[PDB]
Order: structure tokens, then sequence, then C-alpha cells
């Protein structure tokens, strides 16, 4: 049997994996949206359920100010005597912290803060004499020498006991990083991230019989990337190892599909997944002796995409995230039932602090996304539409609006400083269907009249000036419906009866 | 003593270099540019003087339908008993050959094609048998296996003796490249590019008691390598190695400086030096274990900016460059004494295939560029200006243009598939003064009234919109002068008093 990776497309980066019995819960990173940490459910490690996210209350995640570089980085998911551990970083307040939950049906608690404990990617490791060890990056605040860090921890008091050490350097790649220790033989392994998750990424491994050190370098180092090679997946690592149920073991780790050359990816970093043979000298080596690809071997895993939302439900579905935390105000499903009412502000796609968006990734290269709006705008400055967006420099729309008097469908561009209205049409009605199809390497801009069916192809954009190393940060393009008044409110509401992401 | 990295800044990538007595002569590749194949002289590795270039004939360098993607790709330059051999592929064509000299103030010869030798980087390297003998990747044309290939070779005739070879894979990584053979202390060495010329580029070596193998990879591979880490130079390797008359060992090859994040270069592929040490088991290794830095030590090498061109000589000067072989009817330096007249045609800077345009690389992050132009344009479509170009998707200009029976001064930019016309001014006089300041994220382009002296900000424009991640291709940036009539022949000349560049 095979499957293939990714294992959970788009965008979908730093993978922490946890076993309870003969369930698998698996956790990302999502910066600046919300809501924050996506969490699925697996039986067989390669088809995963999102079950919902784990920091959905504004005490938990404080977005203000965050953008596609900062909000919320990698997190690690553990779980111990009946209680779930979900810790990570929010990059914008340089801080750590922990959320716990008994019930993964319900919200998580009220994070607990982690005081002088710096850096990101915090882990957590129970050992088998009720210690607790906290392990992270070094602190660049405290000039901190590179590598990876590790204290004992007091759960409940959000506490280190005693000092912050560190415990391995890495390979001597860049930002040493993901780490997470475990024990496994009699052996304690600390597998972290080297060289950067670009085109550098690996995964190396350590080994000690004690938890702080001193740990033995891999002779095989790295034990897994694809750096130096033109594989169609790149940027391979952030690894976090499970053993499943029938006693295999498995890594789960983040990698690109790039394009064009150089490359260039707009879809994030998305999940994958790969075996683990343990040598008999008693170090994991992952994949086909350190790679991996896109089809694969299933081992003994249990082998087994249309999203169609009418708004019919007042509940948002999970397929929906806001930029940082939503103003509620200006999203109603019970406004005008079975549809989407939504009220721009001021704020506009170029501006990073909350404009009027709900938006949903980008996880195929070949799909077709629409929405039916209607939308009167009442004045020169109201917009409503479609847009294609990766950040606030970094965004197409397709898009009603009104300019002199009359109102006109539009395509727009923001590209770093360059802001454009490529074609304007002027529309005759209240009503109108927006459809985007994406390949490979463009996005088609299109509108239909609904009273006639009759589609009109309005213009065409490039993935490549979306990708991530355009753009900047650590996203995935989203597909997103927006309203926004452009330096005022938006006088006339916006209501979207639908939207539909068809991939090919 | 110490020195600099790049040594030759600016886009001057895949260097070979030539020993000959206590002169030193250097090469690199030029893709679709006129004149091709650079060529540079020194007596102490590190400062380098122009001395021209290899192929200045439209029978050397064929470059219709060449692109910053194609041309002319890695050169490597031989001596062997009082004649200069350099090899190359033009790419366009997809075909090696030769050009030799006797005399390098004197032009080279006609090329000798070498038929049924394929793929790129071609090198020679003379035997004390008197064998020659040729090197060079697979050809993707014939569906080989990915490695390095070679041959006898017979100059006089251009041909292969016997059977082309595999002799080598490489190490495993990608785009097995850049051979070179070299025979040292009794062993023969293959030293090689793997990984791609991006962030995952290394340097190799192999060694052999025979000139075809087998090859045994070094125990240390790679040799030369940035892979993997933050450090400012990055994209190392296509290496050539040469011994200096003290008889200390160094080699030549490239990298880039990148910024912003993800890592951008638009400085293109700049020429590198460092030191190689010949370990006790006969292996070299280059710099510091692999490893290099902008400031480095000199050993006992001998250590020792502003360009204006008043265009007051009718030869141009070795800085400048044309797109692909120029239209000579269209430049003049004798119709105005003293000045550069240039006579647009339909084709644009978003045309591959010559534009009137003359340009010079940029090879500082900071510097000033300025010219002064006399321009009347005629009609509406009419332009001239100053450049800043990269490839024919990615571009901005600042110049005198006619719109409605108005002349203005413009910035405009192509950025992939966005043109944009960013600001517009009138303008009331004949004669301009152009000035774009370049810094690392950004270039600001302004006028200047001469009889005012009077300057004005028209616009800024990116770096990183320019840079090879997003423009595609293998080159980087030029400052270039310009004119077109947009689909039609400009018929007003435009004239260009002076060009200075001012590196900070
Ligand atoms: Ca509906
Ligand atoms: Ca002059």
């Amino acid at each position: 049997m095979e499957y293939s990776n990714p294992v959970i497309k788009g965008f979908y980066p730093d993978p922490s994996i946890c076993r309870v019995g003969s369930d698998y819960y698996l956790v990302t990173s999502s910066f600046q949206y919300f809501p924050g940490v996506p969490i699925f459910h697996s039986t067989n490690l390669i088809n995963w359920n999102k079950i919902g996210y784990c920091l959905i209350r504004p005490s938990q995640l404080m977005l203000n100010n965050a953008t596609n570089r900062s909000g919320i980085f990698a997190p690690t998911l553990r779980y111990h005597e009946g209680i779930f551990y979900l810790i990570t970083t929010n990059v914008t307040l340089k801080k750590n912290f922990i959320v716990m939950s008994e019930d993964l049906q319900g919200e998580w608690s009220e994070p607990i803060w982690i005081d002088g404990w710096g850096g990101i990617d915090p882990s957590l490791f129970f050992d088998n004499d009720g210690k607790v060890y906290i392990t992270g990056t070094n602190d660049n605040a405290r000039g901190e020498e590179l590598g990876i860090y590790q204290a004992e921890i007091d759960l409940k008091k959000g506490s280190i006991i005693g000092e912050r050490k560190l415990i391995w350097k890495g390979t001597g790649g860049s930002y040493p990083e993901a780490p997470h220790l475990y024990k496994v033989n009699g052996w304690y392994y600390l597998l972290i991230a080297e060289g950067g998750t670009e085109y550098g990424h690996m995964v190396t491994v350590a080994r000690s019989k004690y938890p702080f050190g001193p740990f033995e370098s891999c002779p095989f180092n790295p034990i897994l990337t694809h750096r130096s090679t033109n594989h169609p997946l790149q940027a391979i690592g952030h690894a976090d190892i499970v053993q499943y149920h029938d006693g295999s073991w498995w890594a789960v780790f983040h990698g690109t599909r790039p394009i064009s050359y150089p490359p260039k990816h707009h879809l994030g970093r998305e999940t994958c997944l790969a075996p683990i043979k343990w040598t008999d000298d008693g170090w994991p080596i992952i994949g086909y002796n350190g790679r991996i690809d896109i089809k694969m071997d299933a081992g003994y895993l249990p082998v087994k995409e249309i999203i169609e939302d009418d708004f019919n439900s007042d509940i948002f579905s999970t397929d929906w995230n806001f930029i940082q935390n939503p103003r509620l105000e200006h999203y109603s499903l019970k406004g005008r039932p079975s549809w989407l009412k939504m009220r721009g502000t001021e704020k506009t796609l170029n501006d990073i602090n909350s404009p009027t968006f709900i938006g949903r990734r980008q996880e195929h290269f070949v799909c077709n996304v629409s929405t039916l709006l209607e939308f009167k705008p009442n004045q020169d400055n109201e917009e409503a539409g479609l847009t294609v967006y990766m950040n606030e420099k970094h965004h197409y729309e397709i898009a009603l609006t009104k300019k002199n008097g009359r109102i006109n469908v539009v395509l727009k561009k923001t590209v770093g400083d360059i802001q454009v209205v490529v074609n304007s049409l002027e529309y005759f009605s209240n009503t109108i269907i927006f459809s985007i199809q994406a390949n490979p390497e463009e996005y088609k801009f299109s509108f239909v009249d609904p009273n006639t069916g009759q589609t009109y192809l309005l213009g065409t954009g490039l993935t490549t000036l979306l990708s991530t190393e355009v753009a900047g940060g650590f996203t995935g393009v989203y597909f997103g419906l927006y309203a926004t008044g452009n330096g005022k409110v938006c006088t006339a509401p916006a209501f979207f009866d639908w939207f539909k992401y068809i991939p090919e």
C-alpha cells in the first residue's frame, strides 16, 4: 500500500504529533491567523481530519500587530495522565505559554505564561521519574549562544525549576531549533531542525544517557533533508516522532512544493509523513536513507475534497480564518439567514490590523474558487470581493466597487510597493458570482452575471508574485471574502450567499 | 594582510582561472549580454582589471532569442604552449565551442564547434602525455545519466577522440557540473559543483590514478559550501583552482550576497577567492574547513571605484553591454561628438530581441547612478531614459516621454505580468538629468532640471522585485540607457552626454 506526501496539504507547518491509545492528534503553526493552532485527528497517520483549533479566545490568542512574520510559531502537543498540553510561542508578544485540555471536543484552558523562558519552539517531555522537561531555542534578547536549551518545569506554576542549560549546539547548521526530547531503548534522543526552514532545512539527532547530555551527534547526520537536491519536495524538517500502535515508528515534518526557477512556493509548508528505521547501533534514520518522495510505502498503516459552504449554520466552519482577532460585530450569520453579512471598515487588505476578511487555505495547485456576492456600494470608496491573499503587501482581488457614480467590477493587485487596478468593467446589477481558477503558474479571475450564467475573464495574475520567497513571512496563500471602505467605514453591507472550493 | 570577498563584485559568475607565469587571467559567464565572456587580469588573485571580452563578433556570439535564462553559460579558460583556449556553451544554440588567442590585446579566433559534445560547463585539461581531455555535464537531449562526462579531444579538428564516458556521478547532489580535471602530486582530481547554483550549492572533489577513473569521493565532501548556514555569502561553488607562483594554492568560485527574508539577491553571482590546504592524505580543503567569509587572510598574496563616462571616445568602454547582438546603426558616438546618440526602435525593455539599450552592472548595494539626456519626443509613443534592469519582465525606468501632446517625466515598472506608470510629472525643457540612488532595499528615482540644479524625487522601487529569485534566470541587475518608440521606430534621437556610477 502507498500514500502520498504531503499528507496534510496547504499551509500546515511545524507539525507536532501525540498518540493517545489508537488515536493520533497533530497541531500546526498559524502565525497571524485566527483561530490559532489547528488540531487534527487520525487513526492511520495518513488521513487527518481537522477537529478544530486550540486557541480560540482573545485571552489565549493576542494577535494585535501580528503579521505573517509573527504571531503563533511552532506548537508542540503532548499528553500525560489524561491531560493534553499545547505549548507554543506568541512571537508578537515574545512569550511562551501552555494551554491544557482533558476534552478535545471542548475548549482549552486559559494560558499559563512561562516567565523567563525565551526563544521559540518550546517542547515538553514527561520522564519516567516524574520530571518534566521544557526544551527550546536560544533567546536572542539575552545574547545566548545558538543552540538548544532545556530546564525542568513545574507545569502547574508555569515556572522553571533550576537552571536553563544549553544541551546541544547541533551539527553546525544555522538556527538549531524544533527540539524534541524522547527516551527510546535506554537512550535520550534530541531531535532538532537545522539550516533554516528554507532550502537548507534538515533534521539532525543526538543522543545521551542523561536528559541534559552530553549529547553525541549521530554519525550520519543529517537524518532527513532535501538540501542540494532538485526533488519536488523541499525545505523538509521540523520533525516530531511517533510510535504507531503496531510498534512501527514514523515522523511527521513539513516541506514545500516549489515551482518555477529559482524555486518559489505559494501553498505554504505542508505536513508530510515518513517511516523511521532504527539502526542496529541505536540511531533513527528517516525515509529512504534520509530522503523522501511524493509516493511512499505505507508499511502496515491501514490506508483508506470538494468544499461548499452555504453559510446555513450560525457557527463558522473550521475552514475559515480571520486576519488577527476579528471584530466579531462585522461578520454576521444571523442578519440574513443563510448568508454571511460583512461590514467593511476603514482597513483594507493592505493593512495588517484586522481588515474585514474571512479566508481559507489554498490546498491545491489546481482548483476553482467561487462566491456569490450581493453588494450595492453607496459611495466611491466602497469595495467587496474575493481575494487571493498572502500578506498585506501581496494579494490580488476581484471586487465590486464604485467610481464616479458608476459600479465597476475590478481586478486589483498589491505586490510589494506596487498597487494597481489591472482591469475595470462597468457592472449593472446588485449580485455577482466571482470565480478564480488557479493553476500552478497563474490565477484567472472571472465573474458571472447570475441572471444569465455568462462568464467573463477579467484578468490573470502570477502565483509566483504571491510566493513566500517574494512576499516574506511563514505562511501560504488564502482565498478570502472581504469588504472595505478604503479609509472610511463601508456603508453598504456585503452579503455572501456561499463559497465553493473545488480542487481538480 | 586581509582581502574582502567578493573579489569581483556584481554579475561575474562561473569564474575560471588560468596562470601564465606571474600573470593570472579569469573569465565569467555572460548569458544574453554582448559582448560575451569578460576577461580579467591580476598579479595577486585579489585585484582584477577587466581587459575586455572574449566574444566580440557576431560569428563568435549568436544571441538572437537569448534571454537571462540562456545565451553563454560557464566558460573555462586554459593555456597551453602559448595559446589560450576559451571553451563554453551557447545554450540558446545548444552548442559547445572553443575560441583561441595567442595575444590577449587582440581578438580571439573564430569558433571551433565541437560536434556531438553536449551538456554545459565544458572544460579542458592538458596532460603530460600530450593528450587533451574535454570534460562536461550530462546531455539532457540524449537522456544521459546525470553526472560528469569526459573524452579525449583533438583541438585542431574540434572533434572527440574515442568514447564519451561517464567518469563520476558526484556525491548525490543535484546537477553535478562545473567539472575541472587537474593533476597534482600523482593524483588526478575531479572538482565539481553539486546542489544547483542556488542555496544548495556546494563544491565536491574526487580523485583517481587514471584520468577516466575510477574516481574516489573525498571523505569530507563537500569541500566548500554555505548550504544550511545564514552566512552573508550564499550559493557558493563553481570553483576553479590555481597554484600561485609562490607555491600556495587558491580557488576562485562564485557566491551571492542576498538580503531580505527569504533571501533574495540582485547583484548576481559574484567572484570570490579562498585558499586551499592539502591534507596529509592528499585531499584539498577550501577556506576555513569548507567555509569562507567576507574578510579573509591574504596569506603571502601581495595586497594593494567611481566611474564617469563622458562618451568622448568613439570606442565604447568595457563597462558597457548590450542586450543580445546590438543593432550597431542605432548607437553612435560620432553623430554628436562627445555624446552617445541612440535611436529607439519598436522594441521596448519588455522585448527580448535587442531593444536599444546599453548598460553596466550594478556592482554595489549603495551607489548613485546618473545621466544627462537631451530628448525631444516628437510623438506620444516616444521614450528615452535610465533603467534598472534585470530581465524583460523585471525592470524599472525613469524616462522622458510624450502623452496627449505634453512632455512628461515618468517612473515606469515591469514586474512579472504587471506594467505600471507609478508617477508622471509634466516637464518643460529639452534636457534632463536622471539619477538613481540605490540602497540594499530600494532604488530612489530623481530628476534634476540641469538649468536650475533643482532635484525632484519622482518615486521609489524595491530591489527585491528585481532579484533573481523573483525574476528568474542567472544574472544581476544592470543600469542602462535606453530609447524606444513603443511599437514604432522612435523618430526623436536620444542624446546622452555622460554617465556616472558613484559607489558609496
Ligand atoms: Ca446561502
Ligand atoms: Ca559628453
